[PDB]
């Protein structure tokens, strides 16, 4: 149960993340959305603090990895890309496990 | 990053689910297991006490799903099990790139 | 599987030690005994490795490491490179061993 | 240090190995190849162990993939990996020529 907002972040993050394997640098349109513009539930169920929580630990990750490529700073930057891309599937699956819509349908009639 | 107590309590939760996927009920052992014994960070990385809310979260989720195969809602108890499922593979991701050893090897001599 | 918690400890001071020898410097008088490790069945039926492998496996190390070390004082160079070599693969093996049976995603089932 | 023989049984599993991750099977003349007949370094008995246990870890693994046990099928062609990759690079190294050779004069 992701908001427009976090949704619109993920994928800028997961976008992000692909660059920066790549060497490349951000776009600052794409810098900017990988920012953005009740922590803990009964059941366990994830809630929208804790995913917003979390793609402010990717964005602070992205700070970081970008930080240490343009130092050179090796092993440290691929222990941060590691933890991002953890971060990055597991929010991932659980945006698309809620969205899914094909899941919703019963078998033909 | 993880602590012995939390490396103990995320095995015996992944056994717990495997069980539970299956339709069996839980040894008294791994029911206790399972249980076991702020939270942000400037970079990112997850913290000790972000990793041990996801294991609570998921002691939760546990508790959620053996009710749920004795109350008879079986559409609930799915939902339970895929947020549960999505916490472990993350959870294990995480707890396996810490401990790996062959990472830690340089290239041969 | 195999590993025992000692075991763990064990390698991983080895992985250690190798590094140091690797770059030069002395091993310290702690770590020197930590790759020792405190203190039969060697084959099983289907050829997973047994713990009395791995233990065989962790001496041999310790010997290399101490083989490595006295031909470093001596500078006897090219003994030195074959002894880094079998250690170095002997790493790689147990650590592989190690990794894979401690490894928790694996054992997760597919999503629901 | 290998002998012919071993080099020999030692090629065959890797070749063994290849076709069992192909799900095919493997010829009786390759089944009988993969069978054959203080310091720290290896021994050649040390290797012929190793050998005689990835036979047995083939045969495990044929068995699970005939009986259609895929879990245990991958936990073996996980364990003859590692043994085939740690018997190779041991023999790479010793037989390895160019690395014996220094620069250009």
């Amino acid at each position: 149960s992701f908001n427009q907002n976090q949704l619109h972040q993920l994928r800028a993050q997961i976008m992000a993340y692909k660059m920066l394997a790549r060497g490349q640098p951000l776009p600052d349109h794409l810098q900017m959305a990988v920012q953005g513009k009740y922590f803990q539930s009964g059941s366990g169920e994830i809630t929208p603090a804790a995913i917003q929580k979390m793609l402010d630990d990717n964005n602070h990750l992205i700070q970081c990895i970008m930080d240490s490529q343009n130092k050179g700073k090796t092993s440290e930057c691929s222990q941060y890309q590691q933890m991002l891309h953890t971060n990055l599937v597991y929010l991932a699956t659980i945006a698309d496990s809620n969205q899914n819509m094909q899941s919703l349908l019963p078998a033909p009639p």
